[PDB]
């Protein structure tokens, strides 16, 4: 395999196969979509910081 294992992809053959940065790294997350009782599936996930938006009091009609 060249290619690494990026952000929202599968990382089941190594928890620490997730690709690499600079600054931070992707962390490995298990979640169970839909499928429980059948399997779980580990994708590479990043972190964050609790704000995706804290500024918007004034208008705009445009696409930010």
């Amino acid at each position: 395999a060249k290619a690494c294992t990026p952000l929202l992809h599968d990382c089941s053959h190594d928890r620490h196969s997730c690709c690499r940065g600079d600054m931070f790294k992707y962390v490995c997350d298990c979640f169970y979509p839909e499928g429980e009782d059948k399997t779980e599936v580990c994708s590479c996930q990043q972190p964050k910081s609790h704000k995706i938006a804290e500024k918007i009091i004034d208008k705009a009609k445009t696409t930010l």
